[PDB]
């Protein structure tokens, strides 16, 4: 008995503090196969979670950094048989309280081949100009 | 047979899409899928389900929609869904009406192919003012 927004609070929830704390743990969210176009710290696109992980590895420091606020968040589901969800969010991303840029991220989620969780297949970000 | 890149798929369509709506609005609905989800800009949002209704939403806004100008800044895309046939375009960029101001904005797409591949019919649709 779960509804949508449920699914998104926690995952975002979840997937944004991640990624104040640690962001060495942030590809334990993602499918094995998922897809990542995220914007350097020009954008970078890379496959699987492997090299998701050494993406944020990589920029550890600096993703830790940029503290991501949320100003709109939208979700519906999609995908096979209706059981993915498609997530917009938009904001502002703030280094040490001053505005860099703002950000708009589409996340796609994938129910588990068990149960209950979700993996991200899909993470499209954009740092775009103030 | 191919040699076609996600690149042109998603470049035509977006081309497509955005010169029905200066040229038909009425006509817009019939790139969406019978039971394709709408999120878009109240003429705050408004949500709308199946190709019935996406058609209203497009009809009754017609004269707004039509004149409207669009220039895309961003235009990020990924393959998604099942057997990773779908496709997921993000884009940014600013709107703006004959007479006043301009609003950056931010829409998602996802595309699913038709049942005998004829077209990418769209499957999601969600559009934010930023």
């Amino acid at each position: 008995g779960v509804t949508v927004q449920d699914i998104c609070f926690a995952f975002l929830q979840n997937y944004y503090e991640r990624m104040r704390t640690d962001p060495s743990k942030l590809a334990y969210f993602y499918a094995s196969t998922a897809e990542l176009t995220h914007t350097n710290y020009p954008t970078v696109k890379v496959t699987g979670r492997e090299n998701i992980n050494k993406f944020f590895s990589r920029n550890d420091a600096k993703v830790r950094s940029l503290k991501l606020k949320l100003d709109t968040i939208d979700f519906q589901y999609t995908g096979h048989l209706h059981k993915s969800i498609l997530i917009m969010a938009t904001g502002e991303m703030f280094w040490t309280g001053t505005p860099v840029y703002k950000f708009c991220q589409t996340f796609i989620l994938l129910p588990s081949s068990n149960g209950s969780t979700f993996d991200i297949t899909n993470d499209i970000i954009r740092f775009i100009s103030n």
